[PDB]
């Protein structure tokens, strides 16, 4: 039935491949949760599907169509179930349109994820499973998709979503802005912010033959000194892309909010509360554009593949800026040595964003790197991103790739960090 996630066993639909969300979201009063939505999903299937089953938590569906025709549907508990006129089979696609309105609901986690409302702002901060609050979706990272979003807001407000901004139209005191996310990312990586905000472009960044556009969002009311330092994002894109491969998206920037919250690596536009706005955090979120947004999780138990890689990116950045990488690893280790440890595959919701997922995962990569040397390690990161582009990653699959690409000894080095209940000793040269 569901995707069968080991942590969130009810989310998603087994076999469903949502390929594109075409969302028209209308927010009448930014900062208050009520909203209305009109979305068309382009869906395929990995196995014959007799129904399309989507996650939805709060809003109520009022109408549904399949390929532009009337269709049988029911909203039950936390799902919308659409009965198809005949099975959707692999290689076919159909267009599921849903009209809905109401109040998104917020879901051991670091935050209560979903559609946030505070201080005249409404915005998605939905990792892991909050997007279903404001968007009927297959809400699981194993099924990324592209997004086209039209956001309608009062004329006095503005909006920003993941994807290149094209047009803004206005009538009867309402503005509609269109954003196009052209590379597929998980549902929670869809950035979407409405309220008093301004879009500010910066010069394109050249990464060899690749061009990366630049823009940041500045919400009104930011603390004095809330900035994106000039030249920094270009330097980071160069350092990380030289380690990981081409930047996966068409644009990058941050959306700075005057709120007090964790930063989230929403696609091409990181949602950045000002309280988290630090150089290392900006690097970390940019690293997620590869590790989490492009390379997506098959199962929420494997969050260390996102958080541990993004954390290790901080050490690569530090070294690129002349700092001592081994000292940073020792800092990570000192932090863990007085905390409980766990194998890296999580078994409980409380664990998926705990210290082990970030810092034990990063030290696992440090151990691997020290085993194989920097040339092999960088080649491996390139191969890893390629191997798991279009294919959700797992801890088992990573170990297989290390074994085949780097050999049995390297796999054993990583496995000691992946498995085992006690914290291994600090990896040293
Ligand atoms: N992904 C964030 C942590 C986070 C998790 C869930 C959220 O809803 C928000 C933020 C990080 O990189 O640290
Ligand atoms: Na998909
Ligand atoms: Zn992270």
């Amino acid at each position: 039935q569901s995707v069968g996630d080991s942590i969130f066993p009810s989310l998603g639909q087994r076999g469903l491949d949502v390929q594109h969300y075409d969302l028209h979201l209308t927010v009448p009063r930014p900062g208050e949760p009520h909203l209305s939505g009109d979305v068309t999903l382009t869906v395929g299937a990995r196995e014959p599907l007799s129904r399309i089953v989507l996650d939805l938590l709060g809003p109520r569906v009022s109408a549904a169509q399949w390929n532009g025709q009337r269709v049988r549907w029911v909203q039950t508990a936390q799902k919308v179930e659409v009965t198809l006129p005949r099975p959707l089979r692999p290689g076919e696609t159909g267009r599921l349109r849903l009209i809905y309105a109401g109040t998104p609901e917020l879901s051991g986690l670091p935050i209560r994820p979903g559609w946030q409302n505070e201080a005249g702002l409404s915005y998605s901060l939905s990792e892991p499973h909050g997007t279903r609050g404001f968007l009927p979706c297959n809400d699981h990272p194993s099924d990324p998709a592209t997004f086209t979003v039209r956001v309608t807001v009062p004329a006095s407000a503005s909006a920003a979503a993941s994807g290149l901004f094209t047009t803004q139209t206005e009538r009867n005191g309402l503005k509609t802005l269109t954003f196009t996310q052209r590379v597929p990312v998980p549902t929670y990586a869809l950035g979407l912010i409405v309220g008093p905000l301004e879009r500010r472009t910066a010069p394109d960044v050249q990464l060899g033959t690749q061009t990366v556009h630049r823009r940041d969002i500045y919400a009104a009311g930011l603390p004095a000194g809330t900035t994106v330092p000039e030249g920094e994002t270009a330097r980071m894109l160069r350092v990380l892309s030289d380690w990981f491969g081409p930047y996966p998206d068409e644009v990058y920037g941050v959306a700075l909010l005057p709120v007090r919250q964790l930063a989230l690596e929403t696609a091409g536009l990181t949602t950045m509360p000002a309280t988290s706005n630090r150089e290392r955090v900006r690097l970390h979120a940019l690293a997620h554009q590869w590790f989490g947004d492009q390379v997506t999780l098959a199962d929420w138990a494997d969050t260390w593949l996102s958080e541990g890689f993004a954390t290790y990116a901080e050490l690569l950045w530090a070294e690129s800026q002349g700092e001592d990488g081994q000292a940073m690893a020792a800092d990570w280790y000192a932090r863990l040595s007085v905390l409980p440890s766990r194998p890296l595959r999580a078994t409980r919701e409380e664990e998926i964003f705990d210290a082990s997922a970030y810092f034990r995962g990063a030290l696992a990569l440090h151990a691997l790197r020290l085993k194989v040397g920097d040339a092999a390690f960088g080649q491996f990161l390139h191969s890893y991103v390629k191997t798991f582009t279009g294919r959700p990653v797992s801890t088992t699959a990573l170990l297989t790739l290390v074994k085949t690409q780097l050999g049995a000894e390297a796999e054993q080095t990583l496995r000691v960090w992946v498995e085992g209940r006690t914290l291994p000793p600090l990896p040293e040269p």
